[PDB]
């Protein structure tokens, strides 16, 4: 499974996404005042602060579980927003960055 060395890598990946200029819509759980009907559209929300809590609590047993949470952030964004939205493009850019960082493992 995941070792403590693995978790050091997970935290570094998470921090690199949190510092990215296009991560700002994903840093915290969506405030419904920022996204009308968001929680009527998105049935399984996820955000980077929730992922940080899960990393710190050693919630993940496998790398696939960490990657699934991250992918949910991007999939939720592209489902909720039209493809010409700046928010949708944030997900496209940040997922490309994330997938490249994952190759470093
Ligand atoms: C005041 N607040 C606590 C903190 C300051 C503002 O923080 C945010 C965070 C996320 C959004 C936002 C929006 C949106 N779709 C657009 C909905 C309509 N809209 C257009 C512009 C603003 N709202 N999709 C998404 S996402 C998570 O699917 O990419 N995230 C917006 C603001």
């Amino acid at each position: 499974p995941l070792t403590e060395k693995d978790y050091e890598g997970l935290k570094r990946v998470l921090r690199s996404l949190q510092a990215h200029k296009m991560a700002w819509p994903f840093l915290e759980p969506v405030d419904p005042n920022d996204a009308p009907d968001y929680y009527g559209v998105i049935k399984e929300p996820m955000d980077l602060a929730t992922m940080e809590e899960r990393v710190q609590r050693r919630y993940y047993e496998k790398l696939t579980e960490f990657v699934a949470d991250m992918t949910k952030i991007f999939d939720n964004c592209r489902y909720y927003n039209p493809s010409d939205s700046p928010f949708y493009q944030c997900a496209e850019v940040l997922e490309s960055f994330f997938v490249q960082k994952l190759k470093g493992f």
